[PDB]
């Protein structure tokens, strides 16, 4: 009972760029690039892009990072969501109607005004690890319960 979406973080040595969203699912939160892949698309294609479609950027490589389901308690269709990170982009954020862009120094990521899972795996991210987790939401600002592993390979 899953759908594929992707998730994609442009990660700098210093910085990170985020996104807040201005509408629809996840409207007010920063948080990386994505959304549902289609059909006849590969999940890494589908990653570059969301990535070029709500941040104007072209990416050269992209690498997995992680994979993360997401349970919504009462909803049937689980979000089984592919991240990945790329530090090597052409051209320069845009900001549009749905999307308005921001680098933010690592020390000053908003955990407070992302998804209340990124606290959790965001400094994995940050350390160049991989991952594997799980979070069961009510509604959307409250985890129930939640696994997250280290792995070699995603
Ligand atoms: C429930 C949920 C979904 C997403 C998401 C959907 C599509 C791409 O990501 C999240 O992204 C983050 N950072 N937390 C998230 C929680």
């Amino acid at each position: 009972a899953s759908r594929l979406y992707t998730l994609v973080l442009v990660l700098q040595p210093q910085r990170v760029l985020l996104g807040m969203k201005k509408r629809g699912f996840g409207a007010g939160r920063w948080n990386g690039f994505g959304g549902k892949v289609q059909e006849g698309e590969t999940i890494e294609d589908g990653a570059r892009r969301e990535l070029q479609e709500e941040s104007g950027l072209t990416v050269d490589a992209l690498h997995k990072v992680g994979q993360i389901v997401f349970e919504f308690v009462g909803e049937p269709e689980l979000m089984d969501v592919h991240v990945f990170c790329t530090d090597s982009i052409q051209g320069t954020p845009v900001e549009s109607d749905e999307m308005r862009p921001c680098w933010f120094q690592l020390d000053q990521i908003p955990f407070k005004d992302m998804w209340p899972d990124d606290s959790y795996w965001f400094p994995l991210l940050l350390q160049k690890k991989k991952f594997h987790g799980y979070f069961k939401f009510q509604g959307q600002d409250t985890i129930l319960d939640y696994t997250l592993r280290e792995v070699d390979t995603v």
